[PDB]
């Protein structure tokens, strides 16, 4: 069985974990402690780090076999090309390399702050920007079931990672976009994503890792 | 034709610029400029910003006919696609992917430092670590001819542009890794590259915007 090692918390492997799920791939999770502070002892991953036979050693890391990936987004494409999930038509492949990145960014941008000591200053600036930024995806879904177009495909995991994010950190964020909130719906309905939810193993918390001042917990 | 928009500086669309060229495109390009200091003005970016049809306004910004594209990467696949450089077997997929990322991650490590004001603070450490970097990209390539395989991608122009920007940063950064310096012959020996480099549009300077603390100008 695959074997996806990331840290014990949510982060960056949660849309991974969603799609393994929504496509029933056979797999296992090398979760990683870190210690508490001041330290935050990181050995037990450096301790295995480059003895893993990665290519580029991070996380979250893939290893399917032979197969050794890193990079999230990348782990992401094999995953989805394994259920013809990484894209079709030519539109679909653009939209689908546009949000890749599209979420990625959204995302640094929020894990930067929440990890920035001065969180609480810099959070009232973030949050006057963040209308629009959720705007620029309701415009683009539209009337569409889904990102790509009328099929699924990873990117909603990531987009979906995203909004959900944000509806924890500030709940009433998606309310003035009901396409949105639709979405999460119809996503959060599908059978596989419903199931996992309620299983045991959702860890949809700490949103990040002990040093985040924000959702660290 | 093609219309390629960014600010007037090398920067993430050197890769682009690159690629385009080696393709034999068709294209012209929207150069925009930032005013000088304190306030660096991008009026003549914002004043556009939202009225090019974009979905996420941004820059490097790519426009063919019906199509407008952003994020480097995107760009850079729909580009790639037309000519057969963004992959076709599985292992190359995957290299591809994996490299996609990776340049990136390097790349906003290198901007993250060279845009902080402490910059020559934090200098000594980035290039403490730097060695190892490179020789990740010297492992991942080893003795293949190109990174994706015998084939050449348009991760190549990725692995490039930061391989390059770094022996500008430090010249003797390649020096340990033969295999590197090779690729960086072999792809400036490029026929189509070569001539590009001789013209009047080779842009690799500044690297950065104004606002950078290094390769500001
Ligand atoms: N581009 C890579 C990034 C991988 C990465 O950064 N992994 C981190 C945790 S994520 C992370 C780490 C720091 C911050 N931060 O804000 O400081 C935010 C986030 N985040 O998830 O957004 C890690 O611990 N890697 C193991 C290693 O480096 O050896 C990917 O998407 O896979
Ligand atoms: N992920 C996007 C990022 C696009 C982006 O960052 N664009 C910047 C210039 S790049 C940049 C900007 C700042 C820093 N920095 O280090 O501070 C580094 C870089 N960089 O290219 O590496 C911009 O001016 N966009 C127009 C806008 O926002 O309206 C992509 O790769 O296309």
């Amino acid at each position: 069985p695959m074997i996806l090692g990331y840290w014990d918390i949510r982060g960056l492997a949660h849309a991974i974990r969603l799609l393994l799920e929504y496509t029933d791939s056979s797999y296992e999770e090398k979760k990683y402690t870190m210690g508490d502070a001041p330290d935050y002892d990181r050995s037990q991953w450096l301790n295995e780090k480059f003895k893993l036979g990665l290519d580029f050693p991070n996380l979250p890391y893939l290893i399917d076999g032979a197969h050794k990936i890193t990079q999230s987004n990348a782990i992401l494409c094999y995953i989805a090309r394994k259920h013809n999930l990484c894209g079709e038509t030519e539109e679909e492949k653009i939209r689908v390399d546009i949000l890749e990145n599209q979420t990625m960014d959204n995302h640094m941008q929020l894990g930067m702050i929440c990890y920035n000591p001065e969180f609480e200053k810099l959070k009232p600036k973030y949050l006057e920007e963040l209308p629009e930024k959720l705007k620029l995806y309701s415009e683009f879904l539209g009337k569409r079931p889904w990102f790509a177009g009328n099929k699924i495909t990873f990117v909603d995991f990531l987009v979906y990672d995203v909004l959900d994010l944000h509806r924890i950190f500030e709940p009433k964020c998606l309310d003035a976009f009901p396409n949105l909130k639709d979405f999460i719906s119809r996503f959060e309905g599908l059978e596989k994503i419903s199931a996992y939810m309620k299983s045991s193993r959702f860890l949809p918390r700490p949103v990040f890792s002990k040093m985040a001042v924000w959702g660290n917990k």
